[PDB]
């Protein structure tokens, strides 16, 4: 019998051209002939049948005989003849400046860059941030470091520390009385200082590890040619055997009068030179709610305008609960969608501007136009791939209707030497640790010939709302939609974190956890959901249960740590219905 | 035929004989019960189920007798019961199905679970007062003088460090030293304890459990004599007894120890600020307390004579000592040779103790004294079971007062059981007592074969910087498997909540993962030093119920930004530092 996957995938990495076959199917001469044209030897592997099904499953091609070129799977002869007919194959076989060109200095980009060079490969990293419509820009690290997870969590923590001052008093700390205010200017500088240290850290790390970095915006001008333009306007050509597109997304604006003129975004909020003041958040996304949250927590009057539901994609039971709590915490929610934004005042520094927001509200006997004045309006409806000016048409990299790249796993489904990871990969969950993992693993497949795949199912999340929401697996609905109400047990409880027991927090009547189980398969766990302080820290480890098809019986036989919130998952007995 | 069927038959039936192949002397048994007008039901076990059944009940050989749902052993054991007159008394009707001695974690758990299975139950709690005369209500050690108050006083200490963080994040707090009022904290705490005490007392009445606030002693084979506070003495009778008395603080045979020093029992209800404080002992209790006492502003000293946290990973213990040292706690290897009272505590002010220590100078060794306001004895906790009359029912004890068990069954007496701290070699933890109680009741009254899982129990020490652990220490692992077969993976990190601060904790957070190299880095233990160690550890502990490998941690996607995600990216190997 033939070879196994292991042997195939390493020989594919080692060898310049590889043909992997099962039976001596015709057209294999036709291959050797094709590469004859280019003075190229063609190595060869007889695979076992025992192994065909797996190998095809990994590389994502349908049928038995496979070509690999400089460690990239092309498909069958059908695919190969297109590359040659197009002239691509001739260009591809030529020596190139870099082993791998990475477009994007984000979570995935930097992860991939570090992992690649660890496997001794010549790598170039291109980061450039086209500025917000208000003209905001930033350093190396991408969305998370500069305008995402990092600043957001720090501003959440600020808002929590506010609620902690009040707790301090109930525990006996004699704090001088008088309203305590939050100075925005201090928080903002505090945050931006850390972002600076990260930016610098990442820039160092690349130099320390021998990775070329260019602060230049890149566009494909040939089959293996990026044209890259820097801040000055200087333009260079870069060449590589492989490309990774790790471009991520940018805040979405709606096609409304005054939107791009009058409203800030995620990109702008974390470096504002003024206290945002009376604030309107437009959108139901996790971003809208998370933000909306902390601004109220640092003392601002906050309003959230939604089109229909909060957190579309998340458990709408859990979403409704967040809304009830955030409501009791003085955030105002409304059904409206603005029809126009009008600027009344420009911000100075040290002072915000004034926006008039136009809505159309409905009574019993009429529909009539309404306005309300806010200091600052945050647009937070979505994030979109900005890939038009990339020249993916030049390399023939297919995109979805959204700007996202359609993959065979991380491989462009059209072009075999161009790959994509993180937010820009069609249907990739838009989370930092996913980009990083997808990057690290891909590099280990390409340059080591391992069969390791990133696990994009059962990913734990946390929404950093005023009272945090942690989740893993299916929602109550999805489970019922899929399996039917008669076959789903939901176990749940309410509870009071001990840290809140001697206080009069509104959070005391809102903490809730629940466990969603397949009744016909020993209460196998499909999902869990918790509303609590430190939801992030609780969820992460319990998420590993779903990598083992854990049953409710496994949760019940686990001994608790007391006193913690987490132990509550150890003692669920009440059934939802 | 199989185990299940045997154990249910045993629950259903008054008298059961289980055999595999009949031996003589089995008539001699049925003849014995004939004397009691008693039917003797009978079961043929299959050979396949023999090995399991013996393993569950913990007896060596084939033939098994069960009496009112309790396993007695073979004929050898049965003739003892009859020769002793115990068998005749046992078969008589009794007032209660189960008498529970102790209103603690296990006692109350057991009582609730028993009555849920529709059984007549009596619960006996009484608190013999501290040497200083302190007493308290229902709920036992955890509720009144353990986990609950301790965690609340820890939380107080943390909120202190949070005020300082609030300022670095931009909260304008009026400047001037902020002091903590002990009297407020103490009343805050004791109010919650009151609500718990009252809650539990109600819950028993709500659920139809008889509660007697009376100290119990065995005066017959099936008779407890119980004395209440007034001095009134009552007789209680039952078919079964659960002993769940737990432990009490240990004092040394040193002049003035009991006179001059307080304990855990006294500390959480002190009418005074403890002031300058000496903690005697290296136990988790000594350190946890020393911790929060320093955190609310007191001058704290810890006297230990040997290692810290004996039983715990001495790497992690050393790390805690350095941190607690940087936080102003003073550690000394002396052991007091006498305590002398200088002042009585009075008028919500503390007293003054003179502590005598033997030190070494250049040419010799000499006596020394130092003055503390308050000395807390944290040597350990011991079983106070002499005045229980376990000698009457012939319940064997270990050299310490703890009850020797066949699992939770007294090894000597088949209708007396023990759980929680007083059960020889039970880990002394609230969730263990509770589980042991809940499960036992389900075994006794349902005939299930479910065992409490006493291996791989997660803990957290609530030191100023929390320590969470599960599984083997790095030492145990090497002792057991040998250095050549143990991988330790580890890393340092900085919780984001601390990034913009000047906290000492920034240079002390550390996690590590202990792995069996020769079995795919199977995980034997993990250890983390961090904020919220309790909440992080709980879920990761379930990994050890599935023999998780390092490869399972690496393929888990993280939640960002959290501390917990650090376990998903360990790459560095400890090389004997
Ligand atoms: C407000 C907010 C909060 C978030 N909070 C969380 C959270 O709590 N947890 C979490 O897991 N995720 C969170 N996310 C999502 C997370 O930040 C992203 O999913 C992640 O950063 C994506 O990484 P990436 O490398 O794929 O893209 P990015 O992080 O966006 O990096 C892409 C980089 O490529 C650069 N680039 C783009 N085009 C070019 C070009 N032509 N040439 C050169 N460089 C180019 C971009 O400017 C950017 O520098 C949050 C996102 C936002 C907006
Ligand atoms: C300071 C401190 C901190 C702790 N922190 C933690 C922690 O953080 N996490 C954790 O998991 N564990 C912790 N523990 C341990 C925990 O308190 C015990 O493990 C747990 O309470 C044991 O419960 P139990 O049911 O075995 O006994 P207990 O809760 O001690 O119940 C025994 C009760 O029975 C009563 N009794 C005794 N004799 C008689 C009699 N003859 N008749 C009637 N009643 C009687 C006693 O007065 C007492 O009320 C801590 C302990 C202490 C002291
Ligand atoms: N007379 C004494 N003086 C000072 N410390 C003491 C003491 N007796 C016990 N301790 C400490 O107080 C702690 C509590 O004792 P313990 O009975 O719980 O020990 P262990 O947990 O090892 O069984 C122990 O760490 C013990 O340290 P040693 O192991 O060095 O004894
Ligand atoms: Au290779
Ligand atoms: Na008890």
């Amino acid at each position: 019998s033939g070879s196994l996957a292991d042997a195939v995938f390493k020989s594919a990495c080692e060898e310049r051209i590889l043909l992997a076959y099962a039976d001596y199917n015709p057209d294999m001469t036709k291959v050797v002939n094709l590469f004859s044209k280019y003075n190229e030897t063609v190595n060869t592997v007889r695979v076992s049948n025992d192994a065909v099904k797996d190998i095809l499953e990994i590389v994502g091609w349908p049928s038995m005989p496979l070509i690999f070129v400089k460690g990239n799977c092309c498909g069958g002869f059908k695919e190969l003849y297109q590359l040659e007919e197009s002239g691509f194959l001739n260009e591809w076989l030529k020596e190139h400046e870099y082993d791998l060109a990475i477009v994007g200095g984000g979570s995935g980009g930097l992860a991939a860059a570090k992992e690649a060079v660890r496997l001794g490969k010549k790598v170039v990293c291109l980061d450039f941030v086209k500025p917000s419509a208000m003209g905001t820009t930033w350093g190396l690290g991408g969305t998370c470091v500069n305008v995402g997870c990092i600043p957001k969590k720090l501003m959440h923590q600020a808002a929590l520390l506010g609620e902690y001052i009040e707790d301090a008093k109930k525990f006996g700390w004699e704090i001088p009385e008088g309203a305590i205010k939050l100075n925005w200017h201090q928080l903002k500088n505090a945050v931006q200082n850390h972002i600076a240290s990260l930016n610098w850290g990442y820039r160092v790390q690349l130099k320390e590890k021998s990775v070329t970095y260019m602060n230049s915006y890149a566009t494909f001008t040939g089959s293996h040619e990026l044209s890259v333009k820097n801040k000055k306007g200087k333009v260079e050509k870069v060449t590589a055997d492989r490309f990774l597109i790790a471009v991520g997304l940018r805040p979405r604006f709606p096609d409304v009068p005054g939107a791009l003129e009058c409203c800030i975004s995620s990109d702008d909020l974390f470096s504002l030179p003024y206290n945002p003041g009376k604030t309107l958040c437009v959108g139901a996304s996790y971003v809208s709610l998370e933000c909306a949250g902390f601004l109220k927590g640092i003392g601002n009057d906050v309003t959230v305008m939604v089109r229909s539901v909060l957190l579309r994609g998340f458990d709408q039971d859990m979403a409704e609960r967040i809304k009830k709590h955030m409501t009791e915490r003085g955030v105002k929610f409304v059904q409206c969608v603005p029809i126009k934004y009008e600027r009344l005042k420009k911000p100075t520094d040290s002072e915000p501007g004034m926006i008039r927001v136009h809505t159309m509200q409905e009574d019993e006997d009429g529909t009539k136009e309404v306005t309300e004045d806010f200091n600052t309006v945050l647009m937070a409806i979505g994030r979109d791939a900005m890939t038009d000016d990339l020249g993916l048409d030049v390399v023939g990299v297919n995109r979805a209707k959204s700007g996202k790249i359609i993959g065979r796993r991380e491989q462009s489904v059209s072009c075999p030497y161009v790959y994509a990871i993180g937010d820009v990969l069609y249907g990739s969950p838009e989370l930092t640790p996913v980009a990083i993992q997808a990057g690290k693993v891909l590099m280990r497949r390409l340059f080591t010939g391992s069969s390791e795949l990133t696990e994009y199912d059962k990913i734990p999340t946390t929404v950093f709302t005023p009272l945090e929401y942690g989740s893993c697996g299916l929602s109550e609905y999805s489970a019922i939609q899929k399996y039917g109400k008669e076959n789903i047990n939901v176990y749940h409880n309410v509870f009071i974190p001990l840290e809140y027991a001697v206080t009069e927090r509104k959070e005391k009547t809102h903490c809730y956890c629940k466990l969603i189980c397949l009744k016909n398969e020993q209460d196998l766990i499909l999902g869990f959901h918790i509303l609590t302080p430190n939801a992030g820290e609780i969820t992460q480890g319990f998420a590993i249960a779903l990598k083992f098809d854990a049953k409710k019986a496994d949760f019940d036989r686990l001994i608790g740590i007391h006193p913690t919130v987490a132990e509550n998952f150890t003692t669920l007995t009440l059934v939802k219905e």
